[PDB]
């Protein structure tokens, strides 16, 4: 599967890498899928807007085959939340999770 971060919250290179890391992670975890056939993706976009402001806000794009699961959709979603709060400094109300096939 495939997770795209689109976010405009600026961060070094070394905190992208363990941060999509520790997603791969729970996408395997959750998924039950090795991490050979994970992509991720941190895509900066510094102008990027949600609510009608440019505050700090995150994107999240999951595309698996796919769309099979509600409970871990769930707790992907959950998973990933947690993580980007915890390594952001975005409010998880500024974080929404999208599923697509």
């Amino acid at each position: 599967p495939c997770c795209e971060v689109i976010t405009n919250v600026n961060l070094p290179d070394d905190n992208v890498q363990s941060t999509l890391s520790q997603i791969e992670n729970a996408i395997s975890d959750v998924m039950g899928k090795p991490l050979g056939y994970i992509m991720s993706n941190y895509d900066y976009q510094k102008n990027l807007r949600f609510g009608g402001s440019n505050e700090a806000y995150c994107f999240v794009r999951i595309t698996s085959i796919g769309g099979i699961n509600r409970s871990n959709n769930s707790a992907l979603a959950d998973q990933i939340t947690k993580l980007l709060v915890s390594n952001l400094n975005v409010k998880s109300r500024r974080i929404y999770v999208e599923f697509r096939d």
